[PDB]
């Protein structure tokens, strides 16, 4: 409510980001300016995945501001962090679209988005390295928005008309204007019948000095032929090459996917094994047909079932899908489909029948679904019991021998005794030799070996652990080979518990270019799990700094890991803790420059000696990815506060805070910065944050003190002050502390000044009232004032009481809200006095005057109006 005035001011507005002069030297990238912060909203988005975020946002009417802001967040920071981010954004937009009551502020939103996309092109301009990365990354975000936007709320004709109007402006040659139109026109994914007349005509107009030139449509036909020929027979290498060739044009790939999807659906024979992984993986390369893959999977589900071993592997894909799985909305059918597979299986030779990956998915569905149905519940209950029963019967060795014998196919070599002792070595050796090459004539043997290894592990957990430990000690297996092994059967936890320093670096990043079973979840889970292990490894890794391999990799990994890791609330504290340590750890000015590296990496993310103010400006550039900025601010604040002199802290703390706030000079950004500085300070120390608030209160009082004398720039000053003061108050409330700094002289002076002139009160009433209300919001100051009256001799008048009375008299018709606040304060004061008078009564006699002024019934209520 502190920033209520600011919201009204916002109109159709746009955002342009300009690099700072200091930033240009360090090649820093500016973050597009935002009308509103909704930082809490930004924080929510990071932890939104695998939770029911959509129903809850509905509660807050942030569609006018947050939805536009949400698009920016989706575009800006997730490569692997938010796989379902564009889809999630579409869902958010879709929800808003569904909840439509008026034509106004609905259809236009799309127009505004188009304008924003156009704005991204403007930012790139000509020959700007910093601008290009932002614009280029912005161009990719715009392409994703165009795919999502086109499907639910976009017009092919309206977009074309806007582009035509735009060229007109660019009659005089402009380097920036020509490229953007061509780039956007190039992959708008328009319907073929509609697009040919319009797209070709547009190209003809821009044909001069254009590389694509004429016959853009023909290129689409040629691309479709190339995609189709490779797809029908073999051409696995060719398919990969086709994407590389077709990287330039997104639209051609989209057309090809539809043709591919139809062919897959038509074939009566069910897809199985490697082909399914290859079919989806190849399709995965083309970004546009995300839905098509899901539809194909469902149809496979709809169609006769494939091999059982493949089905287990297939679920892996579903697990990777995560939040994106929800978009398909085939969950009711899927449960039925899952049950159908359980019903369908008959001729399965695997005794173990492990369902842990499947059991985990079912558990996620129960937690995620939050609903009860007849078909779903019975199937889930039935699935848990069979796995439990096999484990209990797992100890018996006849079932183990029988399962082992079938894969082995030899009756005599049961190997029942010491199966782990010999089979594991064989499993370890047989699997290792052919997995890397992946040229085995028979697909059946590797699977059989894997099944045998799994069975042994299930049979004796302790024995399996011992065997795993033994393999590590021997160290006869290459690290590259080991990574492949970990993906399919070896446990990451065992690798994690005991590993070589060189091995640990290898363990963190795995290459999936070659076709293989998806291992996206285990790696994702470890990263999500902790911040101490990674930081510790980097620190230990950083110190050696040798051989230009592990050390080089570690620096890259740490920077990459922070960017990759989502700014979760739990994660942010860890991130702040690590960032603070990094900043705090450096003992030299040159290292200070190194942090510069982090900001550049964050604003890039592509696979003389100055002093404090430049750093403050760098902190100021930020839009949403504020964990790093917050940590830096907190460290700086802590250093300034800890000057070891009481006098020194006031001189420096006040100056630093004012400069940082003055430099920001904004609303949402300023609020975020104050909160971040406040949040970081509060997080590090509850008392230090309280100390900052007292300093802030003193700073606020000084600003408030000027108010009587200055009489100027109320709007700019109040917005920064209320927001900072409000944040401090929130922190204090959170800190469960009612303690406040004492500045009796300033509040009284302000009240007297306001009371004396009616006209003065009328001018800038909202700013004055909000400030006074914040000051009296806390009951700590009020209780102290009451004590003095009891303490003071005789019947001497109270200045504060007089000021309050004057305000009550004076505050008539200033604002509807102002009156309410005044009434509330008066009511609260009487209650406080009553609370104070709980012992024997100290006589005041000013209560009657106060009581008469505030009433909830009859004439008095009207009197307030």
């Amino acid at each position: 409510s502190l920033k209520n005035n600011s919201s009204i001011r916002n109109v159709i507005m746009s955002a342009s980001n300009a690099n700072d002069f200091q930033l240009t030297i360090v090649t820093c990238k500016q973050f597009p300016k935002l009308s509103c912060i909704q930082l809490n909203c930004i924080d929510t988005q990071f932890t939104k995945l695998l939770d029911d975020n959509p129903t809850e946002f509905d509660w807050p009417t942030y569609v006018d501001q947050n939805p536009l802001t949400m698009h920016k967040i989706i575009q800006l920071i997730l490569w692997s962090i938010h796989p379902s981010r564009q889809f999630d954004h579409y869902e958010s937009n879709q929800l808003v679209a569904k909840l439509l009551l008026l034509r106004i502020n609905s259809t236009d939103e799309d127009l505004h988005e188009f304008q924003i996309e156009d704005a991204i092109w403007s930012l790139v301009f000509q020959l700007a390295k910093n601008f290009s990365a932002q614009k280029r990354v912005v161009s990719y975000m715009m392409p994703s928005l165009y795919r999502l936007l086109n499907i639910l709320i976009t017009y092919g004709i309206i977009k074309v008309p806007t582009y035509i109007r735009k060229l007109i402006s660019s009659g005089l040659l402009y380097l920036q204007d020509s490229n953007d139109k061509f780039v956007h026109v190039q992959l708008l994914i328009n319907l073929k019948i509609s697009p040919l007349m319009k797209s070709q005509y547009n190209m003809v107009l821009r044909n001069v000095m254009e590389y694509d030139v004429k016959f853009y449509e023909i290129f689409n036909f040629d691309q479709l032929v190339e995609i189709t020929e490779q797809i029908k027979m073999r051409i696995l290498s060719n398919d990969i090459t086709n994407l590389q060739l077709s990287k330039t044009p997104l639209s051609i790939k989209i057309m090809v996917a539809e043709w591919y999807l139809s062919h897959l659906c038509s074939g009566i024979l069910s897809s199985v094994n490697r082909t399914v992984l290859l079919k989806i993986f190849k399709i995965f390369c083309i970004d546009l047909e995300v839905f098509h893959h899901f539809f194909k999977w469902i149809e496979f589900i709809v169609y006769h079932q494939l091999l059982s071993d493949i089905e287990s592997l297939e679920a892996l894909m579903d697990i990777l899908l995560c939040y994106q799985k929800l978009f398909s909305q085939f969950i009711n059918d899927h449960i039925l489909f899952t049950k159908t597979f359980i019903f369908i299986y008959k001729k399965v030779l695997k005794e173990k029948d492990v369902p842990a990956y499947n059991v985990t998915s079912f558990m996620p569905f129960w937690k995620f679904f939050m609903k009860n149905f007849p078909f779903v519940l019975k199937v889930d209950n039935d699935l848990r019991i069979e796995l439990q029963s096999v484990y209990n019967d797992e100890k018996l060795k006849t079932e183990k021998l029988k399962n082992d014998k079938s894969e082995v196919l030899k009756v005599y070599s049961m190997i029942n005794n010491s199966n782990q002792a010999v089979g594991q070595t064989w499993n370890f050796p047989e699997v290792f030799q052919v997995n890397i090459r992946f040229l085995l004539h028979n697909s059946e043997i590797i699977d059989t070996n894997t099944s045998k290894q799994f069975q042994k592990a299930r049979n004796n957990v302790m024995l399996l652990i011992a065997t795993n430990l033994k393999e590590y000690n021997k160290f006869m297996s290459i690290f590259l080979k080991r990574k492949d092994f970990t993906n399919k059967n070896l446990i990451q936890l065992i690798s994690l518990k005991l590993l070589t320093f060189e091995v640990t670096q290898n363990v963190l990043g795995l290459e999936y270019i070659i076709r293989l079973l998806p291992i996206n979840l285990e790696n994702n889970d470890g990263s999500y799990g902790l911040f101490l292990k990674y930081h510790k490894e980097q620190f230990i890794k950083s110190n050696f700094e040798k051989i230009l391999l592990t050390c080089y990799e570690l620096e890259k990994k740490y920077h990459g890991n922070e960017c990759e890791i989502n700014y979760y609330e739990i994660l942010l504290k860890i991130l702040i803790t690590y960032g603070s340590s990094p900043k705090l750890l450096a003992t030299s000015t040159k290292i200070i420059m190194l942090l510069l590296n982090d900001s550049v990496e964050n604003s890039s993310n592509i696979l003389v000696d100055e002093i404090d103010h430049v750093e403050y400006y760098v902190m100021m550039d930020f839009a949403n990815l504020w964990v790093f900025q917050a940590f830096t601010c907190f460290c700086i604040k802590k250093i300034m506060e800890n000057n070891e002199p009481a006098m020194a802290m006031e001189d420096l703390k006040n100056f630093i805070f004012q400069i940082i706030e003055i430099t920001n000079s904004n609303d949402l950004c300023s609020q975020i910065f104050d909160q971040l500085k406040d949040m970081q300070t509060i997080e590090m120390i509850t008392q230090i944050v309280e100390k900052d608030f007292c300093t802030s209160c003193l700073q606020n009082n000084n600003q408030k003190i000027d108010d009587n004398y200055i009489v100027v720039v109320i709007e700019i000053i109040t917005s920064l002050s209320m927001r900072f003061q409000r944040e401090t108050s929130g922190m204090i409330v959170i800190s469960m502390e009612n303690y406040h700094l004492l500045i009796k002289i300033i509040r009284q002076l302000s009240e007297l000044n306001e009371g004396n002139l009616s006209k003065r009160e009328i001018q800038i009433d909202a700013v004055l009232k909000i400030f006074s209300f914040h000051q009296d919001s806390i009951f700590q100051r009020i209780i102290a004032d009451l004590s003095a009256d009891k303490p003071t001799s005789p019947f001497i008048d109270s200045i504060c009481k007089l000021f309050d009375k004057i305000s009550f008299n004076l505050r008539l018709k200033l604002f509807l809200y102002e009156i309410l606040s005044s009434l509330k304060s008066f009511a609260i004061y009487s209650s406080t006095i009553d609370a104070p008078a709980f012992h024997t009564s100290g006589k005041v006699e000013l209560p009657k005057k106060l009581l008469n002024l505030p009433p909830f019934q009859v004439s008095s209520f009207v009197k307030e109006t």
